[PDB]
């Protein structure tokens, strides 16, 4: 049910870009604090890609706007949905959009 609430925005394709999640009525970004390959793997597999090619910090794919919804995302790397990962409370971050996390997933075009 969670695969709908996550998109990769502003990449070369829907397999890559700034991570945006849908929560409480609106799209919001994810902070890079502790953004690593475990989290990237979780995000890329909940969307249907076989693996993660790369994670990016410091708004690799430009700065989102509006709400940063997640911070301190600490996935084990095994999860079915990013929201099953340990992370901040919704909307409680110590970040700015300059820190919006991005990813590139494994894709075969
Ligand atoms: C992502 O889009 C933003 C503006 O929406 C832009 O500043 C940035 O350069 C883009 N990233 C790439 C890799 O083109
Ligand atoms: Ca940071
Ligand atoms: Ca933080
Ligand atoms: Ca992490």
């Amino acid at each position: 049910m969670d695969f709908t609430m996550i998109r990769l925005v502003n990449g070369s394709g829907p397999h890559q870009g700034r991570v945006e999640v849908f929560h409480d009525r609106r799209w919001g970004t994810v902070c890079d604090d502790g953004w690593d390959k475990k989290d990237g793997d979780v995000v890329c597999r909940m969307l249907g890609f076989h693996g993660v090619e790369e994670v990016y910090r410091t708004a690799r794919f430009g700065q989102g706007t509006g709400r940063i919804w997640m911070d301190d995302v600490n996935c084990k790397g095994t999860e079915s949905s990013i929201f099953h990962c340990q992370f901040s409370k919704w909307g409680v971050t110590n970040c700015g959009h300059a820190e919006d996390a991005g990813v590139t997933c494994t894709s075969h075009h």
